[PDB]
C-alpha cells in the first residue's frame, strides 16, 4: 500500500529511469496524466507496452478535484503509480498532491526523470546562469497575461538567461509555438516599450528536448519569429549576458549568427 | 562515428533512462568520469555490471585537456558513450565538449537523465522561482571566496529561492556537509554583514535525492547547523519568501516549523 509519482521523462517512453520502469512494473494499479507538457515521441500503448500494464489515464479535474477520490484510495490497499511527462514535481502543482497522500495515510515515493529544466542544458548556456522562470500563456478574451515580459526584464537587468515554459491547452491538442511566444512578446512590448523583446532581440528555441535530433536554433527575433522549428514541444529561452564559450556553441551548435561571438562585455 | 553523452542520473545505477542504458549496451567504448559528482548510492563495478560493458574512468584533465586524444578518436569508427552523473551538458565546462566532436567531424548525441536542478522540486519549493545558482567553495590560504553569498543576496531580495551546491573533492572523496556550508556562510555573514545569512535564516537541505529515501528537512539555521542529515552529498537551499503552498508541504513533508506558515510567507 503505497503512492508513486514517476516520472515518464521529455520525449518518449525510454526517458523513464531503469527505476522507474521496474518499480512502475509491479504496481497493482497504474494512473497517468498527459495534459501538464507533451511527450511528442510515444504513445499511450507504446507505454502500457513498455510497462505491462493498463493505463488510466486522468484529466486536470480529475487530478486537481478529486485525486483523492480516485487514487488515494486504492492506494490504502495496493501500490499505485501515478505517470507524469517529464519529472512530476517540476513546472506543476503535483508536489502539493503528496500532502493529500500523507493526510490519507498514505506513503509516497518520487521517481524523478529527466526535465526540461535541466535539458536547457543542451542549449549550450550555463545552466546555473538561468535566473527566474516563466509561462508565455495565450490570452483569452479580454485577459492578455504579461508578467511574464517582466520577468526576462527582471533577469536580463542581472545578465540572467530566462527559461519560457510554453502555454499548453491538452484537451484542445494546442501547443503553443515559439514562433507564437515570440508574436505574443512583441505585442507586450509595443504596450510596455521596456526594449526588452524587440526584432533585435536574441532568443534560442529548443524544440522536442529528449529525441535524438532535436532542434535547437539561437538568433535574432527578426530572423526566427516565422522560422519553422518543427512540432511540439517548444520552449523559448531569452539568454542574458553571454560567456564566449556559450556564444561559440550557440553559434557551432545552433546556427547563430556568427556575430554574437562578439560578446560586449 | 557516434559519440553518446549519457547522463546516469542522481543517486544510484537505476537513474539512468532506458533510453540510455539500451544505447550504452550497443556501443563499442563506454568512457565514464566522476569528477564533476559521485554516484554515491552505487559503484563503478555495480554501474559496469548493468551495462554489461566494461568502463573506463577518465579524470578530469582526461578530459578538459585530451577528450579529443582519448574518447574522439575511437568515435570515428565506432558507437562511443560517455557517461556523467546527472544529466549530461549540465557540468558548466561539458557543452564545448560537442564542439570539439563536431570539430573532430564526429556526431554526438544527448541522452538526458535526471539532474539535482530538477530533483530540487522535491523539496516543494516551485521550480520557477529559483533564481542563479551558485557553489559554496571551501576558503583555502590568503584566498575566502565569498560570490555564493552575493548570489543568495541578490536572489532573495527579488523573491527568488537559491540552490546551493556545495563543495567536492572527488578524488579524495571529501565532501562538504551542508552544516559545514551553513557554518561557513554565518562566518561569510559576520565579514559582509548585509543581513542575508543569520541564526533565523530559514534553509532546505536535501540529501540523497533520487534515492527512494532521501533525507528533506527545512527550518531555521540555529536548529539545524548541527542537525544530522546523513551520509552525502547534501544540498543546501536558502529559500526566498514562500508562497504558502510551499510553506505547507515544507512544514507537512520536511518537518518545518509551523512557524515559517507566519514568518517566512
Ligand atoms: N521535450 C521538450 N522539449 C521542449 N519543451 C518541452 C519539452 N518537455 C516539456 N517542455 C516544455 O515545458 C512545458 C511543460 S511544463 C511541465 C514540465 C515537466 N514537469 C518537466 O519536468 O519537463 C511545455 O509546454 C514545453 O514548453
Ligand atoms: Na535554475
Amino acid at each position: 500500500m503505497v503512492l508513486y509519482f514517476i516520472g515518464l521523462g521529455l520525449y518518449d517512453e525510454r526517458d523513464i529511469t531503469v527505476k522507474g520502469l521496474e518499480i512502475a512494473k509491479k504496481c497493482d494499479y497504474v494512473f497517468a496524466e498527459f495534459y501538464t507538457s507533451l511527450m511528442a515521441g510515444t504513445t499511450l500503448g507504446r507505454i502500457q507496452k513498455l510497462i505491462g500494464k493498463e493505463i488510466r489515464v486522468l484529466s486536470r479535474e480529475d487530478v486537481e478535484l478529486n485525486f483523492e477520490n480516485i487514487v488515494l484510495p486504492l492506494a490504502k490497499e495496493n501500490d499505485v503509480a501515478f505517470l507524469t511527462p517529464g519529472d512530476p514535481l517540476v513546472a506543476t502543482t503535483h508536489a502539493e498532491l503528496r500532502i493529500r497522500a500523507k493526510r490519507a495515510g498514505v506513503e509516497s515515493y518520487v521517481i524523478h526523470a529527466p526535465s526540461i529544466y535541466s535539458a536547457v542544458g543542451i542549449t549550450g548556456l550555463h545552466i546555473y546562469k538561468f535566473g527566474k522562470s516563466a509561462t508565455v500563456a495565450y490570452p483569452e478574451g479580454n485577459w492578455f497575461p504579461t508578467s511574464y515580459y517582466d520577468v526576462i526584464k527582471e533577469n536580463a537587468e542581472r545578465g540572467l538567461h530566462t527559461l519560457l515554459f510554453l502555454d499548453i491547452k491538452a484537451e484542445k491538442r494546442m501547443y503553443m509555438t515559439a514562433n507564437e511566444a515570440m508574436e505574443l512578446l512583441l505585442k507586450v512590448e509595443d504596450m510596455k516599450k521596456g526594449g526588452v523583446f524587440t526584432d533585435d532581440t536574441l532568443v534560442v528555441v529548443l524544440a522536442r528536448a529528449g529525441s535524438l535530433n532535436p532542434t535547437i536554433r539561437a538568433g535574432y527575433v527578426k530572423d526566427l519569429i516565422r522560422e519553422d522549428f518543427g512540432d511540439p514541444p517548444h520552449i523559448l529561452i531569452v539568454p542574458g549576458k553571454l560567456h564566449i564559450v556559450e556564444a561559440e556553441y550557440l553559434v557551432e551548435m545552433a546556427g547563430a549568427p556568427r556575430e554574437i561571438l562578439r560578446v560586449n562585455v
